[PDB]
């Protein structure tokens, strides 16, 4: 049932120059993987990304983007660093937390993958709120037009919007995968901790671009929770669904990021206890209707270990919810659990629904395309 993308203590990576990276795992082997991303392209090519973390869980410690890819349906997986960090401080430089897209960018289908980047702040990113942006923060795009094969970094604006906006400190996706809409932009979610002067800490928001290359910002900003955060495409409306200790949260906007109001049909309607949890948000289409489909985690322990990581059905239109598939109903280890992404396609006839999710320091996958009639009956 389960394939094995990224082994915790049973991968060993290179280097840019070709030489190993010796981690903390037994054998030299990188200690631990965190925060999955997964994109699966029109050729039915999937794409893992991941953090590993080389020495420890920590958010705190020495990070690379890996990437797993197959071309099997999941069963197999050819891995490689996609992204490496600077290099400056051996226990501190990282590059983290990914967020794909999977578009088809003035006809050349891409895979993108938005990562952020530190070198010498040994805290956590709301520690460092005084700059607009901290010197420390990066946020890098990196592409693949070869179906996955080979990554490059993508020069962009990305900095810039961050800088003339003047009052957010950092930004970062918001975990997992973005969107492209049916006019064809491109949309990341993100998350950002906002200058010291600002109230509020954290916002919630997106960044869109039509090429890819230069982005924008909306003027408006919606409530940060727990920050982590995908949007969906609904009728003239970007859905967003944010994690927060309880309850998830769910706001609308009409007005392409001006304001945002509640959504009802998603708005409190998982509840991931104590912390909160990243979470999975996509669309499945059904006939000419649409239906949600969410992964996070039950959390029964109500702490850090995440309990049992659960694919939900949200039906856009009555509210409804339930649970469809607990694919993980284990206590997951509190140095860092409970992180998932759904990937859906119907490429020619056939339809797929794929997860991976965090295991104990490993990432797995599942194909839950099993349920796609339930999922899609939720309407
Ligand atoms: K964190």
């Amino acid at each position: 049932e389960k394939s094995v993308v990224f082994k915790a203590e049973g991968e060993h990576f290179t280097d840019q120059k070709g030489n190993t990276i010796v981690g903390s795992g037994s054998g030299g082997t990188t200690k631990y993987f965190r925060i999955p991303a997964m994109c699966t392209t029109s050729k039915g090519t999937i794409v893992v990304f991941a953090d590993a973390r080389h020495n420890t869980a920590s958010d705190q410690s020495f990070i690379d983007t890996a990437a797993a890819r197959s071309t099997d349906g999941g069963k197999t997986w050819n891995k490689k660093i996609a992204i490496y960090n600077d290099r400056v401080n051996s226990k501190l430089s990282r590059v983290m937390d990914p967020t794909c897209i999977v578009a088809n960018i003035q006809g050349r289908e891409t895979i993108l993958v938005m990562v952020g980047k530190w070198n010498n702040n040994d805290k956590t990113w709301g520690a460092y709120r005084d700059k607009a942006p901290d010197t420390d923060w990066d946020l890098v795009l990196y592409k693949s037009t070869d179906d996955g094969v080979t990554f490059s970094k993508v020069e962009t604006n990305i900095h810039d919007i961050v800088t003339k906006n003047g009052t957010i400190s950092a930004m970062l996706g918001g975990v997992g995968s973005g969107l492209q809409l049916n006019d064809g932009k491109l949309v990341f979610p993100v998350q950002m901790v906002r200058t010291k002067n600002i109230t509020t800490v954290l916002n919630t928001s997106f960044i869109y671009s039509t090429d890819g290359i230069t982005w924008s910002l909306p003027s408006g900003y919606c409530e940060g929770f727990g920050s982590e955060n995908n949007i969906i495409e609904f009728n003239a409306s970007l859905v967003n669904n944010i994690r927060n200790s309880g309850l998830r949260r769910s706001f609308e906007t009409k007005d392409f990021g001006k304001t945002w109001t509640e959504f009802p049909p998603m708005d409190k309607k998982v509840d991931n206890r104590n912390h909160g949890v990243q979470g999975s948000t996509i669309t499945i289409p059904s006939g000419n209707k649409l239906v949600a489909a969410h992964s996070s985690a039950q959390n029964k322990n109500n702490d850090y270990t995440r309990s049992d990581i659960s694919l939900y059905a949200h039906n856009l239109y009555s509210g409804e919810v339930k649970l469809i598939d607990d694919f993980y109903p284990k206590v997951g280890n509190a140095s860092g659990a409970g992180y998932s992404c759904l990937s859906y396609r119907k490429n020619v006839d056939k339809e797929t629904l794929y997860v991976v999710y965090e295991a104990n320091g490993s990432i797995e996958f599942q194909d839950l395309s099993r349920h796609l009639p339930v999922i899609k009956s939720y309407n």
